[PDB]
């Protein structure tokens, strides 16, 4: 199912009367709008979903995301860590479409913003054919981005490669595009459409976060495998080694990624002795809050989550 969808089986329906407490009056949902469904739990960050008068999706988020400055960037992490299994759900709907319709296509995209940390010179959406080259299950990208930097990622994932192969079918330059099944009808998807369906997807959250998320992912996986060091002085030297690390990964610059890419959250726990290892799960119940995310994934979102009193 769409998101929408998995979540209307959930939320309670607006009839004015809700059905299966000042808060819902606060987020003032437009009276006008129909089949609107409203959170029964305060801490959803899709407070409010319904159609306007145009049939289109409209959104009321948690005040946390519209409020100036309402969440450390540990917090707004792991609340993307939250919002990863439903956009799991989201894609995989998409993705199950057959040929290239626009949705199927913009779902490849976002899978592709997840496990490789893509930008929105080139980004992932102004890629040509030339910047992709696919060996049996393997889709390996290589392109100039931001500033001319450089960007080299490699992904094996059949359905992924299948995918690609689809692309790289059609006539050039361009390599994500939409097409029907006779042919004659295609184009290119642009970046305003991609921010758009991920408004729907992953909205309150945006492209970025795909970044700072795998950014502070890459950190966490990267300390882990070097293992803790004794010596201050040498734990602050491999701090600055992986910043270089994750830096050249996303294209940035190290001073870029340490300020606002990896959360420095995990730096603190690294210089104190302590590593992704040492979040996992210790109950059922701790593990079951991390259904949908990997081993990885729900480690750092542990790991996150020791900074809350």
């Amino acid at each position: 199912p769409s998101r929408t969808e998995l979540l209307a089986e959930e939320y309670l329906r607006r009839e004015p009367q809700k059905f299966r407490l000042a808060r819902i009056a606060r987020l003032a949902v437009p009276p006008a709008y129909q089949d609107v469904y409203v959170s029964p739990d305060a801490e959803n960050e899709l407070q409010a979903f319904g159609r306007d008068a145009a049939g289109r999706l409209q959104y009321r988020y948690h005040p946390d995301f519209v409020q100036a400055g309402a969440l450390k960037k540990w917090q707004r992490l792991t609340r993307f860590a939250g919002a990863l299994p439903t956009l799991k759900v989201a894609t995989t709907a998409d993705l199950r479409a057959s040929g290239l319709p626009p949705r199927k296509v913009m779902a490849l995209m976002t899978r592709l913003l997840h496990v490789a940390r893509f930008r929105v010179t080139y980004g992932l959406s102004t890629l040509r054919q030339r910047h992709v080259v696919v060996d049996g299950n393997t889709v390996t990208f290589r392109f100039k981005g931001k500033h001319g930097v450089s960007q080299h990622k490699a992904t094996s994932d059949r359905t992924l490669a299948a995918n690609m192969q689809k692309l790289l079918d059609l006539p050039g330059p361009w390599l994500f595009q939409t097409v029907d099944a006779g042919g004659g009808e295609r184009r290119r998807i642009h970046s305003t459409e991609l921010n758009a369906y991920l408004r729907e997807v992953i909205g309150p959250f945006t492209a970025k976060d795909f970044r700072t998320w795998g950014g502070t992912l890459l950190a966490a996986e990267y300390l882990a495998q070097q293992g803790t060091e004794s010596s201050e002085r040498q734990a602050k030297k491999v701090l600055v080694d992986c910043v270089k690390f994750v830096a050249d990964d996303l294209g940035n610059t190290p001073a870029v990624t340490r300020g606002s890419y990896i959360c420095p959250v995990i730096f603190d726990r690294y210089l104190d002795g302590k590593v992704l290892d040492d979040y996992e799960p210790r109950t059922e119940r701790q593990e079951a809050e991390l259904e949908g995310l990997t081993r990885s994934e729900g480690a750092l979102k542990r790991m996150l989550e020791s900074e809350r009193t």
